[PDB]
């Protein structure tokens, strides 16, 4: 039911409904010759549309807007990249070109500018301390702290009770670190704990890479973080 990388062929997406008003888009990418699979969010916003992260690059972010006005048939009007590596910031261009306002917290825009990717547009205000939420139309941005990446955000659906962890949140499958040259792993479980505290009524927890679960995926990572912390 989830798709995985053998159902996605190069440079498509598919959506996969969560909850009313609520999908996730994945999409693939080939790196080092192995393919890895990717997710963002989308969340209707009345009669627009929230995106939450790129697609991973220029030709499947326009295969994302192609695929979600082909299917929901509501404009995207506003994007929020939830840190600054390729998979959530790659494509910001193509959606500012179709008239998308992109988004991102001050500090991913300047980890953004740092490593030469593309840049969102504006900047999220409030959300520059551990533990700090705003309201973003349809969602709450939460920054829980450093973990993945130093500027790693979350987003919740009040509506739906879905929790969207981006890449600070691994799939039960994955066992072992991923990408972790960027994050702090010292304070990776305390930023996972601010999460437990701040949405324990979740019902739907999306990672940024993989299989959706329940609120077992915040142990699941502080445990493979750990381990990795004391490989
Ligand atoms: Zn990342
Ligand atoms: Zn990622």
């Amino acid at each position: 039911e989830y798709p995985t990388v053998s159902e996605i062929p190069v440079g498509e997406v598919r959506l996969y409904q969560i909850a009313d008003g609520v999908w996730s888009h994945i999409a693939t990418q080939s790196f080092d010759g192995a393919v890895y699979p990717s997710n963002g969010l989308i969340v209707r916003d009345g009669d627009e549309l929230l995106l939450i992260d790129t697609a991973w690059g220029a030709k499947n972010t326009a295969a994302l807007l192609a695929e979600i006005e082909k299917q929901i048939g509501l404009p995207v009007t506003r994007a929020v990249s939830t840190h600054f590596h390729d998979d959530r910031v790659g494509g910001v261009d193509v959606l500012r070109a179709a008239g998308v306002a992109t988004y991102a917290s001050p500090s991913t825009r300047r980890l953004a500018e740092v490593e030469g990717n593309e840049i969102p547009t504006h900047s999220l205000e409030g959300l520059s301390s551990s533990g700090d939420a705003v309201r973003f139309g349809p969602v709450e941005l939460f920054y829980p702290g450093a973990a993945h990446s130093t500027d790693n955000l979350v987003v919740y659906v009040p509506s739906a009770s879905v929790l969207y962890g981006g890449c600070a949140i691994y799939e039960l499958s994955r066992t072992s670190a991923g990408n972790v040259a960027d994050a702090d792993l010292a304070e990776w479980p305390t930023s996972i704990e601010r999460i437990q505290q701040h949405y324990p009524e979740a019902q739907f927890v999306i990672p940024g890479h993989g299989l959706p679960g329940g609120l077992d995926l915040l142990k699941h990572t502080t445990n493979v973080v750990k381990a990795h912390t004391n490989r």
